[PDB]
């Protein structure tokens, strides 16, 4: 891990449930 995440946990990332902050959830791959 380099930037990990701030607020928005893990589940944000893969769960994007209604609490996750715009572009909190699958804003990270370089894909």
């Amino acid at each position: 891990g380099s930037q990990i995440t701030g607020t928005c946990p893990s589940g944000c990332s893969g769960d994007c449930y209604p609490e996750c902050p715009p572009g909190c959830c699958g804003q990270v791959n370089l894909n």
